[PDB]
């Protein structure tokens, strides 16, 4: 009835024009920079993820604002690989984790590299700006739904022109013999990481090692054929490193001063959907995200963090997919409670288009917020997610970025 | 592409883009100039194939080539509900975009107090376009469009009707008619000064039986009034200096002649011609006509509103005929580029409603702006935020006191 006077849709508007005129752009550099990644949530899957948390929240829907719906600066993202207009994950991980466009089913090599060719590999790889923090020195995170050797976690730390080579198992032998190693191996070997927390037990393990949630499940177990303990190998890295494998490990490692490097694999292969999951066994996105946040937070020159979202997709019963991206836009408000805007560049942005009464290929939509969130604008190339983040976190090739520092 | 294979060539476009968003710096003055541009159905996907297709007839591979809208600086998302329906219609839309109240499915110019198909329920309760109150600031008003002037969109400039189906006396009932409810044609010359009318709808302006110019021997094209009014005779005798044109000749002509002052200019007996269906030398495009509403409207010194549809984008959605709409729609914002200064102008474009390999409905659209007080246009927003912006820019009611600097 409120709706029927046009009062209330005139003072709607001038709330909107307030917010607007408030609106100033932080002319500083950022200390911290933080990307959340909502896998398959194009303007669709954000449009009906609004009417469902507001019709959880008790509302009709659509006028009930998500978290993101408050991220003052916004842009259209063209997420065409090289070689194909409809675009994978890997490629698109290349765009807005590298900055550089790449081949269809390819991560971390620039598109002169060959798709299942090993040896288009070398002198062909791309930097990513996750990398580039880190030699900066910042802490840097990646937290994901799914298993943490997925084509865009993978896509902060691997170089391989196969997304499928999650572990030696998966690997022709031919590759294997020219030099190429799987992206297990990748990540814990490429570059120093601090937090890594998701899914994906079963490609560190050697082959019969049984899961310890899942022993009596041969599907379960350990797959590898080299021998190798990829956990025991990164512990072994530096003296504060923990292995969790549940909540509550992971819950009383987050308040350990002893330690500084946090690994948390939570399930065999993709954590499971958040509607399913085992409350006192299994953490949430927003969980991890807070972890995250707890550790990386404590480094005084700053921090670079993923996350992911990356079973929205996957989902599309839409009441998966849909509960999934509700679960997402919390981890985003539980990470604005524990930053601040003034010394923090948060982007949420999708690494491609999924595909009544109150087919792919397609441009998506750019948030953000903090230090040089205003130029995110306009419509723009996918691979300026990487620059614009390299630009507000003065990290090469913009050293020379000319920013004050942020207060703090 | 070879070059595409270079990382250098992906490090040289982003470092290029980050100086463009660094030297970008709003326009902190009112505007003088308002200009809405409305993609008909024209929601993120229909963009996206548009700049594949613009992109392909220019020789390139589609994706990396720019439309003219790829330009705008400002964007922002548009909430489109109807306050009755989620998924909403062109009539319930252009209430919100075009008077900044959001309403009912299938009313026009009314608040969401009145009721569909419900004649007695408009009084009292009719909101006014921005256009309106525009022309009530003394700026020159128009409206382009490649449907009927009396369609939806270009009607929420000018109507208040509880039902969008009431193009003529003819699609009413007698109780309405008798209840004091008006029909858009009739509406369209009535309401408000209108200096600028350019589009399709003859068949609805003139009484029954009057043969169409361009297909006499139809029947169907021929006038339906029952009233015995000639609609486009009482608009012209409005004022001195009015011309009434209905083919290409007389457009181009009417648009060289000093002493026409007001223009109306009906093509077709409904809808335009689909653009690439159209007879060069009878039919004119949306870029003609836009470049014709511009140069007749710009001569006010107190500046003008003007609002221009791609009307037909949807209407075609085999997708051929839909995606040249939306290419020839890119070239009337290029066009309007050309003549007009981003220092005094404000130019918004969007869409009413979203459309329902190799190199449903309801969704939000897309918002570009430019020109003073864009930099408002951003984030997440109503679609009755459009016309509120476009009021505020403007220094309009209910934004008089806007405390801008003139431009
Ligand atoms: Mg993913
Ligand atoms: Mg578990
Ligand atoms: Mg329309
Ligand atoms: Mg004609």
């Amino acid at each position: 009835v409120e709706e029927e006077n046009p009062v209330f849709w005139n003072q709607k508007a001038k709330e909107a024009l307030d917010v607007a005129k408030k609106l100033q752009p932080i002319q500083t550099s950022a200390k911290n920079l933080i990307l959340f990644l909502g896998d398959g949530m194009g303007v669709p899957t954000v449009t009906a993820t609004r009417i469902l948390k507001g019709q959880l929240g008790g509302h009709l829907g659509p006028e009930t604002p998500l978290a993101m719906d408050h991220f003052p600066f916004t842009a259209l993202s063209k997420t065409y690989n090289v070689d194909r207009q409809v675009p994978d994950s890997a490629g698109t991980a290349t765009a807005y984790l590298c900055g550089v466009k790449a081949n269809y089913k390819t991560i971390g090599v620039s598109a002169a590299a060959r798709f299942n060719q090993c040896n288009s590999t070398f002198g062909n790889e791309v930097f990513s700006v996750m990398h580039r923090a880190k030699k900066a020195g910042k802490s840097v995170g990646v937290v994901t739904t799914t298993r943490v050797q997925h084509a865009s976690p993978a896509g902060t730390y691997a170089h391989t022109v196969n997304r499928d080579w999650y572990s030696d198992a998966d690997m022709p032998s031919s590759a294997l013999q020219e030099g190429c190693k799987d992206i297990a191996t990748q990540l814990i070997s490429n570059m120093d990481i601090d937090v890594i927390l998701g899914g994906g037990r079963k490609f560190m393990f050697p082959k019969g090692t049984p899961d310890p949630e899942y022993p009596g499940d041969s599907d379960q177990s350990g797959v590898r054929l080299d021998s190798r303990n990829l956990v025991e190998e990164w512990l072994a890295k530096y003296q504060g490193t923990r292995y969790v494998w549940n909540r509550e490990q992971l819950m009383q490692a987050s308040q350990d001063p002893a330690v500084t490097r946090l690994m948390g694999l939570f399930e065999p292969t993709e954590m499971k959907y958040d509607v399913n999951r085992n409350a006192s066994a299994d953490p949430s996105l927003a969980e991890m995200t807070e972890v995250a946040v707890r550790l990386l937070s404590r480094n005084p020159q700053g921090f670079y963090l993923f996350v992911e979202g990356g079973r929205i997709d996957q989902g599309h019963t839409a009441y998966l997919a849909l509960t999934e991206a509700v679960m997402f836009d919390s981890a985003i408000e539980k990470a604005s409670q524990l930053t601040n805007e003034k010394d923090t560049l948060t982007l949420i942005t999708a690494d491609h288009s999924h595909v009544t009464l109150r087919h792919g290929g397609e441009d998506v939509a750019i948030f953000a917020r903090g230090p040089q969130a205003h130029l995110v604008h306009g419509v723009q190339e996918q691979n300026y997610i990487a620059h614009v983040m390299a630009f507000a976190g003065c990290l090469e090739p913009y050293t020379d970025c000319g920013l004050a520092p942020p207060a703090d």
